[PDB]
């Protein structure tokens, strides 16, 4: 009550207001087209996050490099009776030390989640607060009303997105998350699905044209 309303100002001024501003600005430039506005603004955000994404894909690919060391340390503890919290903690400590020495962050895998969630919520809030969108229609769907086709499209492109990024826990992201996206998409305004679809397509095209190269082992072992 005293400071929970103080966070309202932070959430509005720093997240919702700018997000809501981007949508309305582009839409008014394109003659009230909020459909094309959502598309362009989404691409704009994905463009600003492009260098950030590259740094993350580099970290993921760096983890693949030290996999022989991850395999070896696992073997050392595999033959021993594990599963117990005492032996499990020992493995975690030895595993973490491998990441530290080679300058690799295992938190890189769930890092995009920390960045997407605020943007997703900001987009959703900006859409709902903007009253002049619920009557706008794009293609075959209403921007303020749920759709029965778009959520399925969003689930396929989400699947394909993860499909390309995963080079030669894994099962959850590509087989559980896409169906969970579709379910959520059906119970949410079509604006989010469209927003999600474009987001996926951007990532798919990016991964196709821009491939991150794996850092040499020499680079990792020479970490400060
Ligand atoms: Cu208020
Ligand atoms: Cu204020």
């Amino acid at each position: 009550d005293p400071i929970t309303s103080e966070s309202e100002g932070i959430w509005n001024h720093f997240f919702v207001y700018p997000m809501s501003w981007l949508i309305t600005t582009v839409a008014n430039l394109l003659n009230g087209s909020y459909g094309l506005s959502i598309i362009i603004v989404t691409i704009l955000i994905r463009l600003a996050l492009l260098p950030l994404t590259l740094k993350q894909q580099k970290s993921m690919r760096a983890m693949q490099v030290i996999r022989p060391e991850m395999e070896a340390i696992q073997k050392k503890y595999k033959e021993k009776a594990s599963k117990d919290p005492k032996v499990q903690q020992e493995m975690q400590k030895e595993l973490l030390g491998l990441y530290q020495k080679h300058g690799v962050n295992p938190m890189a895998g769930c890092l995009p989640l920390f960045i997407q969630l605020p943007i997703l919520m900001a987009f959703y809030f900006a859409i709902m607060r903007t009253e002049e969108i619920r009557y706008h229609t794009f293609l075959w769907f209403d921007l303020g009303q749920p759709d029965y086709i778009l959520p399925f499209v969003a689930g396929i492109t989400t699947y394909f997105q993860f499909k390309m990024t995963m080079s030669h826990q894994m099962k959850v992201m590509l087989y559980v998350m896409p169906v969970m996206i579709i379910i959520a998409g059906l119970s949410l305004p079509s604006a989010l699905s469209l927003y999600w679809v474009i987001g996926n397509i951007f990532m798919i095209i990016q991964t196709y044209f821009i491939v991150v190269k794996a850092p040499p082992l020499e680079v990792l072992e020479s970490s400060g």
